[PDB]
């Protein structure tokens, strides 16, 4: 019962204005009829570093709805709290693979990993294939200057709402951005 929103401007759209979702967008969507939850992330590739070890990782800056909806399961340590998202703490939850690459069999919990030159305390390792770390989206703003989400889905209350909620959510997006039909769900 989730549907993803995409940004694809038409030629009619591009020649009026020479994938971006704002915080305003994420907050608006939550109030769209039929929306149970908003699933939002900013996905970026970069190197992560601990001591003498380097690996390439996926860093996901997410909102509070993302964990909610995604069956993301922490095996050791803890998951994010709503205040972690609020304050944008320098806190990260890492996959088993990236923990193994950077730490081997040593516990990563409490250690500082440097992602793209930014320090992040590992507060959780996920249940078990990819090297990826999750951090509060608000941490991306201050640390990397990332102020938009790259990927957004909405979860509906029921399956029969997808078509209409999806459409409404897409219109809302277009209206916030002043675009005609750039934002859309699959028809």
């Amino acid at each position: 019962n989730t549907i993803e929103l995409f940004y694809m401007p038409s030629d009619e759209e591009l020649t009026a204005n020479p994938a971006s979702f704002t915080e305003e967008d994420i907050n608006g969507l939550k109030g769209v009829d039929g929306v149970k939850q908003v699933v939002a992330s900013a996905v970026k590739s970069m190197t992560a570093r601990y001591h003498e070890e380097d690996t390439d990782i996926t860093l996901n800056g997410i909102n509070s709805g993302y964990m909610d909806v995604k069956k993301l399961d922490v095996q050791d340590g803890r998951t994010f709290t709503d205040n972690d998202f609020l304050s944008g703490k320098r806190a990260g939850i890492i996959s088993k693979k990236m923990a193994e690459k950077l730490f081997g069999k040593t516990s990563p919990l409490g250690k500082i990993v440097w992602a793209g030159g930014q320090p992040v305390e590992v507060i959780g390792v996920l249940k078990e294939g990819l090297s990826e770390m999750y951090v509060p989206f608000n941490m991306l703003k201050t640390s990397f200057g990332t102020n938009d989400y790259s990927n957004v889905s909405v979860q509906t209350e029921s399956a029969d709402q997808i078509k209409s909620t999806g459409k409404e959510a897409a219109r809302l997006l277009n209206d916030n951005h002043g675009t005609k039909e750039a934002y859309q769900v699959m028809n």
